[PDB]
């Protein structure tokens, strides 16, 4: 029955700098452009089409689907951007590096954190180098005060992702549309964990490729009937 | 006062084959390409805002779009892509050059054409070249049989323009959201001459140049205070 295809960005400005970018508007870098080439060559070589594309406000992911749509010739597909695709929000962490972080708050919170399904990083406070170029960014300006995050864990970006999935991205799929999205690692997390019935270990185990196709053949109660596959 | 921006892609693939594009899917030329980063560049230097953007459903005003939102760093922004903000379609003009197109339909059909506001060029019939990749698009497929053109004279496309002016921007602009349509010199003919009044010879004489912003200011009833201005 239905076909789903996810494509995760690849590489970033800020990867470039070993930081951590969470919803800092981070462009992709060189390399993750071409990732995304890659990937969209591979969708058009498979003969893939598609109806409708999401995606969420943050460039490195709007860029991939834009270079995925050029590579398959479907730049004229409608395209939803949402803030509930956007990456794992990492709080006071965003802006620092592997090294800053660690002689900030230290090697064992870092292990909690990396480690945990449902305990977030520190949130980032208006004093943060960051706080005025991402909380005061006007494209969150229709968010409520309690949509926009200081932080987030990995259940919390899910649990912000999944309502756009069931409200959004099903309709489509049960309409007998072909979706893609293109998004980021965590919120595509949330979206296979709630395919396949994941469980919390499982999908934080689950590292999902860069800039490749992941598809999905699901079954009229949108059960996938197979393992994802990678294009 | 409203603000609104209009923009008309430059130079395309088929300019340079000097081929009547119309609905065909034409992408920019490396020099339309750079007029846009101007006209991007324009914008951002005098510090223009929008909060929603429309374009056609051809990728050279896409691309145009896409290079804007790139350079004024705005792609984040909601895009809303439409058939009724493509080019004229062209007929069975379509792919041939001026000396094939008077060759096949003369002087006198030519001339009437090119300075007509209302005498469409001949159908795209189902033998022509481009007639499966343009009427068999997918892309035009919830088109009725009534709607989907074998050509269009300029009252033709400024006549299924207007309606989606209507329909998606004019509800946009009266909650003071601030629009810019990237598009093609003969829709955007249509948007002007409603605005401003224009008679048929007016908008026939007015050529509105390429990869520069064109401003105007609206006032409480989407009338103009003042006529266009060039950015
Ligand atoms: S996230 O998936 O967008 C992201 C960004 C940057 C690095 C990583 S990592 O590969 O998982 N390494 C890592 C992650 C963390 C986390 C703290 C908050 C949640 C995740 C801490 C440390 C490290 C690291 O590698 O230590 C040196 C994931
Ligand atoms: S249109 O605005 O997209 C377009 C494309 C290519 C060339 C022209 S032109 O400069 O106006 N010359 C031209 C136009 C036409 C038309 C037939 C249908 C509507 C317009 C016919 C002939 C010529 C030409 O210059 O013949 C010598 C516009
Ligand atoms: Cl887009």
């Amino acid at each position: 029955a239905y076909k789903l295809v996810l494509i995760r960005h690849g590489e970033s400005a800020w990867n470039l700098e070993n930081r951590f970018s969470g919803w800092y508007d981070a462009d992709l870098s060189p390399a993750g452009h071409e990732e995304a080439k890659r990937g969209g060559q591979a969708l058009r070589d498979a003969g893939y089409e598609f109806d409708i594309c999401f995606t969420s406000v943050q460039k490195r992911a709007i860029r991939t689907l834009w270079t995925v749509l050029d590579a398959i010739d479907q730049m004229w597909l409608p395209v939803v951007r949402t803030w509930r695709l956007n990456e794992r929000h990492y709080g006071g962490l965003t802006g620092l590096n592997k090294a800053e972080t660690a002689a900030k708050h230290g090697e064992a919170q870092v292990k909690i954190w990396r480690r945990s399904y449902d305990v977030p990083p520190p949130p980032m406070e208006p004093d943060h180098p960051f706080y005025s170029n991402i909380s005061k960014d006007r494209r969150y300006a229709d968010l409520t005060e309690d949509q926009l995050p200081s932080c987030e864990s990995l259940k919390d970006t899910i649990a912000r992702a999944l309502p756009f999935w069931n409200e959004e991205i099903v309709p489509q799929i049960k309409e007998g549309k072909r979706v893609l999205i293109a998004a980021h690692g965590n919120s595509l997390r949330g979206i296979v964990k709630h395919l396949e019935g994941l469980s919390e270990e499982a999908i934080m185990e689950l590292n999902l490729p860069t800039g490749i196709p992941i598809v999905y053949e699901l079954d009229k109660n949108l059960k996938p009937i197979k393992p994802m596959q990678f294009l």
